[PDB]
């Protein structure tokens, strides 16, 4: 399917950012528009595009129905796995 | 709780009109973006940082969120109330 979590690359140092979406490209594609005019949800992402410039990779880490519970569980899951918060680009929980 | 909204700028009546299923929360996450300076109307935001705390967020029409609907009432608002050319909403 075209919906669960997904995780958003940093090639040069393998730091992730994981978030969740009910259609992973249309996702992808609004993330990156808020990049490239400063404005993702996530400062720190932010400033690691600013500074490195494009070498981010969006990969699909786990395909699951949106659903609200299912989802907000597997996300913070795969933040605690990945370390994305504290060796991450996440600001906090799902 | 969904439908159609304006942001509108009282000190000359210019709107910004969007759609939400959920008002209270829509506005919220837009004001938060402006005060961040994020807002992803860049007119709006000018507007906003130019005259500060004149805004006023109303329902235009309250409607269920479904997708087709939604446009059609959203497009009947912008050209309704102008919002594109003389407001904040994008430009075509």
């Amino acid at each position: 399917m075209k919906s669960g979590i997904y995780q958003i690359k940093n090639t040069l140092n393998n730091k992730v950012y994981v978030g969740s979406a009910k259609d992973f490209e249309k996702a992808w594609k609004r993330h990156f528009k808020d990049l490239e005019k400063g404005c993702h949800s996530s400062i720190k992402l932010q400033r690691s595009f600013n500074k490195h410039g494009n070498v981010f990779e969006c990969s699909i880490l786990e395909e699951i129905p949106y659903e609200k519970d299912l989802i907000i569980e597997r996300e913070n899951f795969w933040i605690k796995e990945l370390n994305s918060k504290i060796n991450g680009y996440n600001i906090a929980d799902a």
